[PDB]
């Protein structure tokens, strides 16, 4: 599924990401834009041979199992494939654990490089939430 901006904002809010660990909704929508372009089916191979999955590009090195990332953990206890669903529940539940890990949203290098410190409220402009 390719989400609309406001469509994704609404889904993340419903799932309690708005101001989760103090990150306003625009931060999450901004991260998803630059990680996935709002595409649940996005996959990207990392240099270390781990893979990033879904709207928030969650890494197989720590968070999900893909059966092909030697020495990896599955701290969200999910197949990485669950992170590609049109239903963002698994991505969101896993993202709550990641952002709670101690480095907050810096875990998402694209958030740190492209969203951090910017006018992230612009990402929810116009949305009926
Ligand atoms: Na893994």
């Amino acid at each position: 599924k390719v989400f609309g901006r406001c469509e994704l904002a609404a889904a993340m809010k419903r799932h309690g990401l708005d101001n989760y660990r103090g990150y306003s909704l625009g931060n999450w929508v901004c991260a998803a834009k630059f990680e996935s372009n709002f595409n649940t089916q996005a996959t990207n191979r990392n240099t270390d041979g781990s893979t990033d999955y879904g709207i928030l590009q969650i890494n197989s090195r720590w968070w999900c199992n893909d059966g092909r990332t030697p020495g990896s953990r599955n701290l969200c206890n999910i197949p990485c494939s669950a992170l590609l669903s049109s239903d963002i529940t698994a991505s969101v539940n896993c993202a709550k654990k990641i952002v709670s890990d101690g480095n907050g949203m810096n875990a998402w290098v694209a958030w740190r490089n492209r969203c951090k410190g910017t006018d992230v409220q612009a990402w929810i402009r116009g949305c009926r939430l």
